[PDB]
């Protein structure tokens, strides 16, 4: 459907309001499999694995004890026991909106 493939993340918007500008963050769906590419500043490049599911309007992610501990992990995810659970607040073929405790991840199809 329209979740699979890429995406970059564009945006943060904070739960206080604030903004900020995302060019580094990439997040791959595929039938189940999720993975994350994160551009470092010395020309890396790092990635995280995992799994996603689908409930309603809720998507689950959860990452692989690997990617929990990977130097990185606090730099692009830190969540806790590698899980998030987001709310679609849009879903289409070229924009994908997820929302977590007021923070929205907003991503354009790549």
């Amino acid at each position: 459907g329209d979740l699979a493939g890429k995406w970059q993340l564009r945006q943060y918007q904070y739960a206080d309001g604030t903004s900020e500008k995302v060019d580094s963050v990439f997040y791959n769906f595929q039938k189940g499999s999720f993975s994350a590419i994160c551009l470092l500043k010395d020309g890396g490049l790092t990635t995280f694995f995992g799994n996603y599911s689908l409930k309603g309007a809720e998507i689950s992610i959860i990452l692989l004890p690997e990617s929990v501990n990977d130097k990185n992990y606090d730099t692009y995810f830190g969540w806790p026991e590698g899980k998030c659970t987001f709310k679609v607040e849009d879903l289409s073929y070229s924009s994908l909106r997820l929302e977590y405790e007021g923070t929205k991840s907003i991503f354009r199809k790549f």
